[PDB]
């Protein structure tokens, strides 16, 4: 649950984001993939990647980091009126890819991460507070459908 001047500092937040989509969502994910190797495995179409380098080279994981980064943006618009555009995601993740609740904290992680790295002095900590709490929101609510669907 955030205040309004909570989701107007995550929005604000996000307008950077919207600026270079793609270099974020690639940040992030190259993020994710070096920190945590076991999330590669998860990716039939990543696993091939040894190296950061062919990670930084690849035109397809940046494709991919659009893709996520899209999602999460119109996730987060909605300001936590987010179930119809939740509800899918969070199916798919735990039916299809079996993506464990722990990845999800991961990737919220490597979010914070990056915007300190492409935006150093510029993330204050009211925009990390904020941010943060949005993230544990969407993962809270994915949760929620995890435990519906037995989904460990
Ligand atoms: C901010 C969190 C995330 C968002 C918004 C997100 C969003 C998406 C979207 C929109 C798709 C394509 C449609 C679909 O299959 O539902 C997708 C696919 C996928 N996601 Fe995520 N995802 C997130 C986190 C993760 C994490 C942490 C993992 C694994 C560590 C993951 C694994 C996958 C996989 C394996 C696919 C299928 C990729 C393919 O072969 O095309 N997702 N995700």
């Amino acid at each position: 649950g955030l205040s309004d001047g909570e989701w107007q500092q995550v929005l604000n937040v996000w307008g950077k984001v919207e600026a270079d989509i793609a270099g974020h969502g690639q940040e992030v994910l190259i993020r994710l993939f070096t920190g945590h190797p076991e999330t590669l495995e998860k990716f039939d179409k990543f696993k091939h990647l040894k190296t950061e380098a062919e990670m930084k080279a690849s035109e397809d994981l940046k494709k991919h980091g659009t893709v996520v980064l899209t999602a999460l943006g119109g996730i987060l618009k909605k300001k936590g009126h987010h179930e119809a555009e939740l509800k899918p995601l969070a199916q798919s993740h735990a039916t299809k890819h079996k993506i464990p609740i722990k990845y999800l904290e991961f990737i919220s992680d490597a979010i914070i991460h990056v915007l300190h790295s492409k935006h150093p002095g510029d993330f204050g900590a009211d925009a990390q507070g904020a941010m943060t709490k949005a993230l544990e929101l969407f993962r809270n609510d994915i949760a929620a459908k995890y435990k519906e669907l037995g989904f460990q």
